[PDB]
């Protein structure tokens, strides 16, 4: 099986804006998570060919990773903060679906999710 192409990150047919919440999601939330020691397996799409995980994309139909989220924020892909937050949530839940509870990669995702939820509690005031 081939890896699927990565998720779309730019679309000039989608309207574009910068907002206080989107700026915070890139500069504070993504930046904090990205620099965490456990972030490295989530910085790019799961490369199922490289990892010899041929069943990954037989089960995970909405892949998501922080590299894609970073590119979406840099390309003004998201109009609402919730769209970005939904992508982080999808990345975590994909991990909890494919991997057995308590496995290494799940424990890494759980620590990142706890930090993510703490930062989302400090989302700045909307326009
Ligand atoms: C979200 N996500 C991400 C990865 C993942 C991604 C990688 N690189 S990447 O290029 O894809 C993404 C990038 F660039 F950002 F790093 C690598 C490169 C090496 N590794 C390890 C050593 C590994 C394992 C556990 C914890 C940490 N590192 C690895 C991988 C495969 C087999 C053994 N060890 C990776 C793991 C795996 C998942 N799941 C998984 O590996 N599940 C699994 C494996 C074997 C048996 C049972 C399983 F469920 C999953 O969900």
């Amino acid at each position: 099986l081939e890896n699927p192409p990565p998720p779309e990150t730019s679309n000039p047919n989608k309207p574009k804006r910068q907002t206080n919440q989107l700026q915070y999601l890139l500069r504070v939330v993504l930046k904090t998570l990205w620099k965490h020691q456990f972030a490295w397996p989530f910085q790019q799409p799961v490369d199922a060919v490289k990892l010899n995980l041929p069943d990954y994309y037989k089960i995970i139909k909405t892949p998501m990773d922080m590299g894609t989220i970073k590119k979406r924020l840099e390309n003004n892909y998201y109009w609402n903060a919730q769209e970005c937050i939904q992508d982080f949530n999808t990345m975590f839940t994909n991990c909890y679906i494919y991997n057995k509870p308590g496995d290494d990669i799940v424990l890494m995702a759980e620590a990142l999710e706890k930090l993510f939820l703490q930062k989302i509690n400090e989302l700045p005031t909307e326009e």
